[PDB]
C-alpha cells in the first residue's frame, strides 16, 4: 500500500522525495518531475536552504491541478537554532511561507540538540566546538504542541532522537500529543533494529533517510563503504531485475518504514518511484540487515560534546 497511518489519524505516503543538496536552480523542476510521476510526499528543512525553490514547484503544481493539496504530504523540520519556545512559530511560519502553504502534514524537531539562537546554523567556538543553547527537549516539545493547536501543522514527530529521548518525550508531564514520527538514518550499514522496534511499538512511525547511503554528502572520503557499489546489494537486484537503488528504497518499505530518496535527476526520479511492482524476499531482507556496520552519514563531529547529542547511546 502507498500509505501508512499515524496515529494522528492521517496517512503518509511511504515514498517521499528527499531535498538535502537539491540545488536551489535545480529543485523546482526535481519536485516538478516528482508530483508529475506519482510522488506525494516532499521532505523538506529550513537549513537546507531551498524551501523557496520547492514551493514554487509545489504551487505550479497545485495552480495546474495536478493535485490537490490534500493530496500531498508536505514536511518539514525546526533546525537546532530555533528550539527556544518564543522562535519556534516565526521559524515553522518562515517555511511556511518560503513552501508557500498554510500549514505543514508533518513538522520535525530536526535534531534533539538546540544550538545558540543566531543568523548562523553551526555557531561555533574559537575551537570548533558548537555552541549549545540551553533548552531542553521537553519544552521545545511543548513548542510543537502548540503549533497543532494553531492549525499550521497537521502533525509534529522527531528526527534524529535515541531510544532514550523518544522515551523522555513519551514520558513527558501533561504530553498532548505524541511524536508521529521520528525520522533517522536507515540503509544496511545501519539497519537500526532496535531503535525502529522501539518505536513501532509505540505506534510511532520511522522515516529512513539516507537510503541511498548519501553519495553528495560533501564529508564523503575514499574509504567509506559505498552501498550503491556494494557488490552483494548488487546481486540481489541483479536477481529481481531491477536497479540497486530500487533494492535499497523497497527494503525500508518492508520493514514498515517510510522512505524519502533524493535526486535531482529525472530519470533517477523516476527509478525510484518504481519500486512498488516487486518484493524482495524475507531471506533477502535478512541478508540486507546482515549488512549492519553502525555506518553514520550523519554525525557531526563538532556536535558531539552536546548534551544532548543522541550517538553516544548503544540506541
Ligand atoms: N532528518 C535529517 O537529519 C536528515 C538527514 C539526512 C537526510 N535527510 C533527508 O533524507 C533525504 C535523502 O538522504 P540523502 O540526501 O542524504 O541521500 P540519499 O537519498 O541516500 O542519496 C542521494 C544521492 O543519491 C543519488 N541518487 C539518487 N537516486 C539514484 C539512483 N536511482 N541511482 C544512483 N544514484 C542515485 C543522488 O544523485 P542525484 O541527485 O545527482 O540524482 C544523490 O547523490 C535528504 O535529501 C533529506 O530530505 C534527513
Ligand atoms: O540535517 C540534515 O538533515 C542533514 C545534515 N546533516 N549534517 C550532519 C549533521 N550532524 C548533526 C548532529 C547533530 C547532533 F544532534 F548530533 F548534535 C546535530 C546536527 C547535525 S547536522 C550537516 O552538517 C548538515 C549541514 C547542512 C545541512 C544539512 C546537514
Amino acid at each position: 500500500a502507498s500509505r501508512i497511518l499515524l496515529n494522528n489519524g492521517a496517512k503518509m505516503p511511504i515514498l517521499g522525495l528527499g531535498t538535502w543538496k537539491s540545488p536551489p536552480g535545480q529543485v523546482t523542476e526535481a519536485v516538478k518531475v516528482a508530483i508529475d510521476v506519482g510522488y506525494r510526499h516532499i521532505d523538506c528543512a529550513h537549513v537546507y536552504q531551498n524551501e523557496n525553490e520547492v514551493g514554487v514547484a509545489i504551487q505550479e503544481k497545485l495552480r495546474e491541478q495536478v493535485v490537490k493539496r490534500e493530496e500531498l504530504f508536505i514536511v518539514s523540520k525546526l533546525w537546532c537554532t530555533y528550539h527556544e519556545k518564543g522562535l519556534v512559530k516565526g521559524a515553522c511560519q518562515k517555511t511556511l511561507s518560503d513552501l508557500k502553504l498554510d500549514y505543514l502534514d508533518l513538522y520535525l524537531i530536526h535534531w534533539p540538540t538546540g544550538f545558540k539562537p543566531g543568523k548562523e546554523f553551526f555557531p561555533l567556538d574559537e575551537s570548533g566546538n558548537v555552541v549549545p543553547s540551553d533548552t531542553n527537549i521537553l519544552d521545545t516539545w511543548a513548542a510543537m504542541e502548540e503549533l497543532v493547536d494553531e492549525g499550521l501543522v497537521k502533525a509534529i514527530g522527531i528526527s534524529n532522537f535515541n531510544h532514550l529521548q523518544v522515551e523522555m518525550i513519551l514520558n513527558k508531564p501533561g504530553l498532548k500529543y505524541k511524536p508521529a514520527v521520528n525520522q533517522i538514518e536507515c540503509h544496511p550499514y545501519l539497519t537500526q533494529e532496535k531503535l525502529i522496534q522501539y518505536c513501532q511499538s509505540k505506534g510511532i512511525v520511522v522515516t529512513a533517510y539516507s537510503p541511498l547511503g548519501s553519495p553528495d554528502r560533501p564529508w564523503a572520503k575514499p574509504e567509506d563503504p559505498s552501498l550503491l557499489e556494494d557488490p552483494r546489494i548488487k546481486a540481489i537486484a541483479a536477481k529481481h531485475n531491477k536497479t540497486t537503488a530500487q533494492v535499497l528504497i523497497r527494503f525500508p518499505m518492508q520493514r514498515n518504514l517510510v522512505v524519502i530518496p533524493k535526486s535531482v535527476t529525472p530519470e533517477r526520479i523516476a527509478e525510484n518511484f518504481k519500486v512498488f511492482d516487486f518484493e524482495l524476499s524475507s531471506q533477502d531482507m535478512t541478508t540486507l540487515l546482515s549488512y549492519n556496520r553502525n555506518w553514520r552519514v550523519c554525525a557531526l563531529l563538532s556536535c558531539t560534546s552536546h548534551k544532548d547529542y543522541p550517538f553516544h547511546e548503544e540506541f
